[PDB]
């Protein structure tokens, strides 16, 4: 038991420790996607941008939960990064479409996370996971499904046409 | 009757306060009209932007009358501003239809406004008017035909294309 | 459904657009306020400035709900803006006292907005509410409060020297 | 009862005036510690200037407490600050040990005055206590911690070299 | 006995000791005031500004003491420190009356150490105490002294138009 | 087939996808010895930078091979991020000499990739591999061997001064 641990469940660290690995995961998608935009045979260099960005982002909010887990007195158990599900995203659009989907289950997860957290009687917990978290997810969240409506509304993805402008015009 | 009162007829003092709804009903439906924008399913921030700042012009249009009834000395009487006739605009062309459609029925109102002043005999009035209103009215009526123009030639609304490049080159 | 909607109950779709329409009434309410301190017979300019300044915080207040509803896939529904009850505000006082009605009722309708979000595990939404509302609401029921009492015990409302020494030491 | 008082529960209003004495008593302990360091017979300045700063934080802690006591219309009621237990701190490391033990102690002081807040709806109380109070505890938890742990490494408090140039190297 | 320790008698370093307690509770006397104005059903702001600055001067007093005590090589010996003799003030006037009261009380206490410097041939001590201290003394008791007198001469405490006027005009 | 593709073998392709996971696994290696040396019970806050920076620029070494991959029109296939092989590190001096020992099997495989291009007569990998990691690791292991040397010199991993002068004066 660490010196400064302090109202930190075991169920807590654990939950702190997956979510860890979920947001390195979410990393590893977003890398995977950002260079599939970068093929010669896809050539969309806002896309490959626009996923670059994000996977650096999912990056340091793993970085900040490994250091919350350090700061309640947690020890951080590293876990396997699972690849990506796809080695071939498609389009712009069944990327976004890809991306929507895994922060809705990013979001899921840090909702059961915060739900821990009132269950364990942990104010703290809720704070950082209500502060530095949730209103994040959510503005993720809206700003991949105002992407997937502006493709799906440009003729996207049997437009090429529609990807091209879009890089431009949203992701330039 | 106020000490400031002069050459101000009861009638115009109550097409002020007529006037001052109006205004305020405006900024209501380019509020309405800017988050309808703003949905994920929709998701046009420049048309968002654009309706939200008429809004706010819309507002300041009231004030200007509220401040114009206190110099003549007559009363401002409020009246409940009614919700918009809609709730969804449908798309970027029908929206920029149904404000020219409400700024050619403000025109109308002032334009009634303007003939109670020279009936009444009120230059004072007559500036105001024509000074702080009938040309706002002409420059918003011609840019909004132009706009609902634009948008019909490029195929609006049955082209999301049409409506999403409209958004990022007339409107941004 | 909307694509982007997670965790968001019906009944706080509701809440939030109630909410929305009491903002809206507040900003109403400063608006008359404001253009009553305005009147020739009245001539309190920083009366009227200061009211005027909180309408037009009122309707920000209410955009960024409108923000919130569409960010969490929620529908915002408008009603009606209700005249507020008074045409006549009789002295400073008696407004700064509405004033504090006001926002009392305001924070009541918040404390139960947040009171539903707990009822319904919605954490993203108790913190949009703690922390863009709660504390405001703290902030300005204290502003008015001292304003009121200031205002009592300068001697207004029957002392009109209270009430413009008031204006330009405290308001001004 | 104040004219601003709202949902703010006597219970709450009597344990924001416990947590104001908690406050004022973190202060006097590292004052005491300050000047513990600054003895000519202990002449370790950076400590002494660490443990300054924390008193003088410890009061603007308390400072914020009696703000928010007088924002929710609560009356605040002081008590007399309590001298430390210790005259002769002994070593760096011992105090910071205490400095930890002390923190530990407002911290659990501060999730009491939080699960108050929870048990009486006040959410209001709960925003304030986690934005301003939870993680400030938690960093200073682990400051001290750390501080502890390098002293300990370094060979204190035996070692008076060890505490010499950790005054430097950290605390300098 | 202190390596440092010269020509400086006990009863010396007594006397410091109670002189720093009494700079303390003057603190806390001066800090309860400034949040007694700060309360909402008294609202004078630069009567709350005008005692939260001497409460810290109060403070930094009591260390300039503390640093004394060390610099002689006298052992600083804490007490407890007492709460204020009112929980409430009254008025602004009764407050100042009150500081006036706390101001001449301390000076005494100067003035008595000092003979007790001059008893015992501590030149250092005298020149401590002249320098740094009775000066500073009869300062604060002419000014508080000059606000007494304004706030009776402007009808306080029964006028709270007289206490507004000169929060704003003398404090502010 | 690429259109892009052109004296690029298909063994090179799969070699690059392994050094890819491999610069992958060495920053997932170095991220978790970097909150290691930020445990609290550890605490050396420049072994904790150093090993963050490391882990940042071995992310970034990947995907410059990741570029590679798709400026030649070969194809990533990501395969998981092990988890390394320990969750506590021991000592500053362990880590450095895991570090040492990871370093050396990325050059060794850098190594293996360069005898590959030699192998299949591609010049351009050769170059890429010669100028952008061959004498990155050189440094990179003189480096660790330099540190590895001092923190023995100095008496680590037994002395907790050495570590913790070391933390200061070569990682500070
Ligand atoms: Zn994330
Ligand atoms: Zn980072
Ligand atoms: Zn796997
Ligand atoms: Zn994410
Ligand atoms: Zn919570
Ligand atoms: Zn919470
Ligand atoms: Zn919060
Ligand atoms: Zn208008
Ligand atoms: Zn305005
Ligand atoms: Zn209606
Ligand atoms: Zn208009
Ligand atoms: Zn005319
Ligand atoms: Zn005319
Ligand atoms: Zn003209
Ligand atoms: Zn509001
Ligand atoms: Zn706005
Ligand atoms: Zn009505
Ligand atoms: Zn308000
Ligand atoms: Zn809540
Ligand atoms: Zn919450
Ligand atoms: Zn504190
Ligand atoms: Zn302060
Ligand atoms: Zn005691
Ligand atoms: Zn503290
Ligand atoms: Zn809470
Ligand atoms: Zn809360
Ligand atoms: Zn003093
Ligand atoms: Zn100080
Ligand atoms: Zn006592
Ligand atoms: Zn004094
Ligand atoms: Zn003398
Ligand atoms: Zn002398
Ligand atoms: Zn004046
Ligand atoms: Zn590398
Ligand atoms: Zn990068
Ligand atoms: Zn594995
Ligand atoms: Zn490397
Ligand atoms: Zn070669
Ligand atoms: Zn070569």
């Amino acid at each position: 038991t660490s010196q400064v641990r302090q109202n930190y469940h075991q169920d807590s660290e654990a939950a702190i420790n997956r979510q860890i690995n979920l947001e390195l995961y979410a990393s590893y998608v977003y890398l995977s996607m950002s260079y599939y935009f970068d093929r010669d045979d896809v050539a969309l260099k806002n896309f490959a941008k626009y996923f670059l960005h994000q996977s650096h982002e999912e990056r340091e909010h793993a970085e900040k939960l490994m250091k919350l887990q350090n700061q309640r007195g947690g020890r951080i158990f590293l876990q396997d990064i699972q690849k990506p599900d796809c080695d071939d995203w498609e389009s712009g659009l069944n990327a976004m479409e890809c991306a929507l989907h895994l922060e809705k289950n990013v979001n899921q997860s840090l909702l059961e996370l915060h739900k821990l957290a009132t269950d364990k009687n942990d104010p703290h917990l809720c704070d950082f996971i209500e502060t530095h978290y949730l209103n994040e997810q959510v503005k993720a969240i809206k700003e991949l499904g105002d992407h997937v409506t502006n493709l799906r509304k440009m003729g996207a993805p049997e437009s090429g046409l529609a990807e091209y402008l879009f890089d431009k015009h949203t992701l330039g």
